[PDB]
């Protein structure tokens, strides 16, 4: 119940629009909480959700304390955060709620509170700059002798959630650029009414404003400065959303000074934070209490909009200061960095010269990093550009303690826009620039290859098939590139669908041995846990619903006791394909499967330098192979006005037209094709909860994956798979957290011994390393 | 010297030795087997006080062993604390003292201090130091001791545990001088008996010393319970009352 | 079927004496490849033979190209080799029928024809120096995490057998008269009609100055230069004979300047084929086609017999060189060494001189790559003494990273020289001069005994009895050299000789914990594998029968069920007995058994400086027990003339003497003596195709020993093995080809996990560095 008074909508707007002059708040606090904890779990019941309630009122009464922002840190910070070995850590039987509760409130203020209200043993130096870890000697020397590897780790952003949080108060004015920008399309304007329904551009800038004046006035008392005597004039917290107070009819800024100059860093947070609460030790005003109140409110909930956003000015905030913050981020606390092979996801762009500049920026971070931990001879003591920089990493040996860095584009895609015979031609023609630009940057300096060594498409798998980027690995292939990882996207309208578009990736893309496929969900989840808070009947297009029956009766033809359903699979096929292709004579469903493993060949070559290269290499086969119907049919599915017609309309399927057994059975069908190739799957972090199908990480399908009795499935043949950090969903994340709480879960859960906890996890972890992309 | 001498002595006397002489040598081996038969069960002041400095540098080259790599990784040596301020501070720079030369000979790398004459400067020089894994990581223990309970003074242990307030109090107040040592002194341990003292005496001190900075607490369950049940009971005290985090380790759980 | 088209000498020779004008050679080569395929591979139906030429045919006439090597090779290249990111790699698919291949065909024109025609992406540079290698991501993590480790590595020649026909180039005389010397001996003249009946001493010059003229001859064209006019006369490839043409009375020398310096080098010959191929990217003359035909002949041809003839001047050409390459080969193309603990194996010389600058040479070149790798202040800069090269080692620690060397001489043995107390005689006083020479060198420099640990004997089995070792071996122990291991020779007349020629060397030889024992193929093969295509009736010596049938009685015993062996073992030998040792007066069973006992004491002592001192302890030892009857006995079975008539007579012995559980009786109880010694076994190589009993390397007895199901018979004990790349059996030999030939069968022929099929190889490559002889 205590995350409901940090993150809450409905209790910002009501304190915010209440004035300091009356703080008669005990009912009105405790009335949203009830609505706050109404539209966040709905589920929860209400007799145990008022009793919840009562005993948090009455522990605060028990502690001779006032109900306020200090009052919820204290009961948190002594709940959560035990003092250990490594100084502030968190219990281990809590540490799953924890995880939870940072899906929610940040950290920051959490740690203040433990720090300044139950101080570590000592008084020894400690400053906050990674998240809370729970402490496990089983797993702790794991990390000592074998570093975390991390495979999906975007570059965009910053170290963690919340500092992009410091950011945004860096430049609240271009804060409403990017806002402004991504609210004119109504996708961001529902995604941000989900959150808040009353939020408009500008009452966003107000918060902003309201949370930076906030932090204003809240540093001079951590000064121990006092106040500017404006405190008269001010009673309604509306007046600090302009930068701007009155004293008789008098321009009073609200600038103040700092000892610490950068005022908008994690550092000056956390001293500023340990100050404030110290001289609160005992009492506090309520007319300044609730200003950090609204401060944890504001901050709670922008970072809370912040998660699904991500999911111009912002881009070119520092540029250089990020990539080297992140490696200093990612090394760890101690001498020998927790991380040993990190490859990084950066986002690719249409501009050479600005292409020069990201990779420079980033590549200069690298070395920065390198240069301030191994003390070594440099040939250059400031490169100043990209040829220079290579000159100076060239020269540092792999010897593993220190981060190596794979750099890997990621191609991102956009709606399947009509016209030019197919819908994805606009993104095809921006995808094909974007490779080019790489191109000509790698043949200038063939260098570059050591670090780029591979690329991502992350973006979506309904506005672009997998099979779009058949002509675009390849191409990248023959430049040296030799890695190729897909990031499917989990939004399957159907689960026989997402199984589908994983036999896709498989079959028509070159996935060489040794590559990836992130984000497996549809071959990782089960299917009893997919039907749950789901309709009785579902809806997807006709070209997923003709993909899918003509997938099913590849893998269901096999099987002699899931018989029935491949030939009524054939059956329905054929039926939609009189109604699809509106073809008048006879069809089959042998040349169903035939035309669209054709699928795989260029999107114009099927009319007919690297490119005209790869033009005619499948131009060749169509010819010289006998059949052409299959090839008029194919023609036919790519540039007829009437099948795209055709295609675009929605069907109805039916929920369980698969029982359960039948989708296992696919399932385990396309997972024995996966270990046959070899390739490893990124695993996204247990407590993003994007699916939302999960009620509790117990039951995830990562322990699926590894193997676990009370979990696996008979006939699940092993896969390998590999962590990463990429989509959190909580605004202090690391690897090494997602790590423990992969042993948390198996130790308390499962009740695996932690000797034996750790092997299994270790599996996965060393499997980043087996499918590494970096250099031998 | 003694096995350079005995070899040499060996040799002469290969086919033959004259009766008197073998006899001495005789009588020589069985005074030196009995008084180490006693030695060892002593157990079970000038003994550690010749050079005091030099003997805890011979203690890591044999634990070092021959070869350029230690066999031995990690080595958290116990000491006993000193009920003298001054004492256990200069026992404490001559281990850290010998164990700095160790790493001179070893290691093949500059020094901030070439004479440190104190734990300042040894400090400073130790700092320095990475282990790459194939010296010796020491990390020192105190050890507590315990005798007979002192009669009166309202329950048996009053002024035994005057003592270990006092004696937890000269380890303190030398680690606040210097925070420093705090990565060097890691644990406290109580390696005396299980009849002199019950186990859950040490919870008021080790709480203290656990929220000063110690950050480890290893007890020595002593192996003389006069039952086996209560044995098992004095195992049961030591898990139920004493402050032992996730990482913490027993001695001689026999029981 | 293109094995037999590159490498057949009845074409080669039909090629050499048609001469150039004919142009339709279809009707001979097909003539000649059927014969060809006959001798080669006796065991495919014609038909089969039949079809692939056809095929092989129409899929020219696909691609229409002309027969000859540039359509050969174009076939080869593509079907093989694959680009990847270390550059090209052979398919796991076909890595297995790959090794087959290399066995009779060099890879550097297949290696030099993929280049040329599907090149490395993106125009990275490929230097050809290393045999190519299948690519699998969960062995090269294991390999670069911990390093391979070798055992058997012979020092003497270059790195592999493809540059040993480079050194033939570069010594047309010096391999003429190592040929020319070995001509001499029978047992060469009968391998020497094996490969080709006719092959003279002459008919060898004449190819090895054809292949010089021819090469030279191609580099001209290779280069671009017009030809220079005196083709005129080139009809007949037999010219190529007379290093001079013939025209107008004119004399061409055939040798041309090379643009680079060396023309006998990998790189140098790599680089001229690519030149020569890619001009002929569409056609070739046939003239000089032919002429690379017939080049591609006799290298096939000479490399074929290499191999073959291991079942001086050119040996110490460079002499620093040689070896350098060789430990740089070993490293392989990386920073750091892809095998840690090298042990090099080299033959000890009986002269000082020779041999002293033998061995300061591969340490001046191991100190050499050093050097050249690892760089800092060296005690000496040029050591040009075995003195000063050990002085500069001394700084230099086990860092793991480069390769580590033990040097391990290993006898070479003679015929049996009749006379003197004991049929090896000549051979004794040889080998005891050869101690004598090690002996005095470690008394030179104490420190040799760092890098001298083991000593080793692998010539063959039937000549040396293991026994005789005894008194070599034990003066060397107290010599320092502190190691010891026996190569077995796998010559044994019958399976259970086989078995008693290892129990041999375990009772007798000093072989104490950790020493290691070689190519122990009797204990491995299983007995159904043995008897294949032997004849119903086996011959050996009746000194062998004596040895094996006491051997049997001993181990026999014990056993219940097969008890009847053991008791017709005893009679057997008892009435053999009396007709070798031509005794009157009856002789027990037990007797004999003490007579072979003896075997360990030296033949000199028992007819009777470190040498006597071991001479008086095996006369010391008799006279302790005063048996008197065995030790007259044998006296007699060492210095009677008529028992030594009658031991060198052959006894016929049936095939199945034993049945099938009585030999697996025998070699589980050498599997337990193994067990209880804790003796190694480094295994052959597996691509080593000269036991001939397995039909394919499925069969390989290394699996019975790896404990797999299907090939581990029940009541086997585990032993420990490591892996030497001593006699391959292909052209281009690593370890690294092993580690993966090894694995290839385990995923793909046994079906095993690729984390499982790694693990039980890593047990094995362990165990080479368990038992290492190198100094801790």
């Amino acid at each position: 119940m205590e995350r409901f008074l940090l993150n809450s909508t409905v209790l910002l707007y009501r304190l915010s629009t209440v004035s300091l002059d009356e703080v008669s708040l005990d009912e009105r606090v405790e009335s949203s909480v009830f609505l706050a904890q109404y539209e966040q779990a709905r589920s929860l019941p209400d007799h145990v959700a008022k009793s919840a309630w009562s005993y948090l009122v009455q522990q605060i009464k028990q502690r001779n304390m006032k109900l306020g922002p200090v009052a919820i840190l204290r009961l948190i910070a002594e709940k959560f955060i035990k003092n250990e070995k490594g100084g502030p850590k968190i219990d281990l039987p809590m540490f799953s709620e924890w995880q939870t509760l940072m899906s929610r409130v940040s950290c920051l203020p959490i740690i203040a509170c433990h720090q300044v209200f139950n101080p570590g043993p000592a008084s020894q130096e400690y400053s906050f700059r990674w998240p809370l870890y729970p402490y496990h000697p089983t797993v702790e020397d794991y990390i000592t002798r074998e570093c975390l590897h991390e495979t999906h780790q975007h570059l965009n952003g910053s170290t963690s959630a919340e500092e992009c949080w410091l950011d945004a108060l860096k430049h609240p004015e271009a804060c409403l650029r990017d806002f402004e920008k991504g609210w004119a399309s109504q996708e961001m304007k529902q995604l941000c009414a989900q959150i808040d329904p009353s939020l408009t551009p500008r009452i966003f800038k107000d918060r902003l404003q309201i949370a930076c004046n906030i932090r204003e006035i809240l540093c001079r008392v951590a000064q121990g400065v006092e106040l500017p005597e404006w405190i008269a004039s001010m009673q309604n917290p509306q007046q600090l959303a302009n930068s701007t107070i009155l004293h008789n009819g008098r321009e009073y800024g609200f600038a103040t000074v700092w000892p610490i100059d950068d005022k908008y860093s994690q550092e000056s947070e956390f001293c500023w934070l340990t100050g404030l609460l110290e001289k609160w030790r005992f009492n506090a005003p309520e007319g300044l209490e609730r200003l950090l109140w609204i401060y944890l409110l504001i901050q709670n909930q922008y970072l809370t909009l912040l998660v699904q956003r991500d999911d111009m000015t912002e881009l070119r905030e520092e540029t250089e200061k990020s990539y080297l913050s992140r490696f200093k981020h990612a090394h760890g606390a101690g001498v020998y960095s927790q991380v040993r092979y990190l490859e990084g996801r950066f986002a690719p762009k249409s501009d050479p010269n600005k292409m020069q500049k990201l990779l420079f920026s980033v590549l200069r971070g690298y070395w920065e990093y390198l240069s301030a931990h191994m003390s070594m001879e440099w040939v250059h003591e400031k490169p100043l550009t990209i040829s220079q920089v290579l000159d100076n990493l060239e020269l540092v040996e792999p010897h593993g303690k220190c981060v190596e860095l794979a750099l890997v584009p990621h191609f991102i895609k956009r709606k399947p826009k009509n016209g030019e015979a197919y819908p994805h031609a606009l993104l095809f023609k921006d995808l094909k620039n974007q490779a080019a630009i790489l191109m000509d940057m790698l043949k200038s300096e063939p260098r570059l290859t050591g670090w780029i060594r591979g690329v991502d498409a992350a973006a979506n798998e309904m506005h672009a098939p997998p099979e779009l980027f058949c002509p675009l690995f390849r191409v990248l292939a023959k430049s040296g590139i030799a890695h190729f990882t897909y990031h499917v996207g989990e939004d399957f309208p159907h689960l026989i669908s997402g199984i589908r578009s994983i036999d896709d990736a498989l079959r028509f893309l070159p996935l060489r041995n040794g590559d990836r496929l992130g984000h497996c969900t549809a071959i990782g989840i089960t299917p009893s846990i997919w039907k749950r808070s789901l309709p009785l009947s579902l809806s997807m297009t006709k070209e997923t619903r003709l993909l899918d029956l003509v997938f099913i009766w590849r893998e269901l033809r096999s099987h002699p006791e899931l018989l029935r359903y491949a030939s009524d699979a054939a059956i329905e096929a054929v039926r939609l394909a009189h109604k699809v292709f509106s073809l008048e004579e006879e069809v089959s469903i042998t040349t169903l499967d035939q035309v669209f493993e054709m699928r795989g060949l260029l999107a114009e070559s099927e009319g007919l330098s690297l490119w005209l290269e790869e033009y005619e290499r499948a131009r060749e086969l169509v010819k010289t192979t006998g059949m052409k119907r299959p090839l008029k049919l194919y023609k036919q599915w790519l540039t007829s006005d009437n099948v795209r017609k055709q295609r675009a309309e929605y069907v109805e399927v039916a929920l369980e037209y698969l029982p359960d057994e039948a989708v296992v059975a696919l399932q385990q069908a396309v997972m024995a094709k996966m270990a046959d190739r070899n390739i490893a799957i990124e695993c996204p972090p247990t407590s993003n909860t994007r699916i939302s199908q999960y009620r509790n990480v117990s039951e995830h399908h990562i322990f699926r994956w590894m193997g676990l009795p009370g979990e696996a499935i008979e006939g699940d043949v092993p896969m390998s798979i590999c962590l990463g950090s990429d989509d959190p969903g909580i605004f202090a994340a690391d690897l090494k957290s997602e790590f423990y709480h992969l042993f948390v879960v198996l130790t308390r859960k499962f009740g695996l011994s932690p000797a034996d906890a750790l092997r299994k996890v270790a599996e996965v972890n060393e499997n980043g390393r087996i499918y590494r992309f970096h250099d031998v």
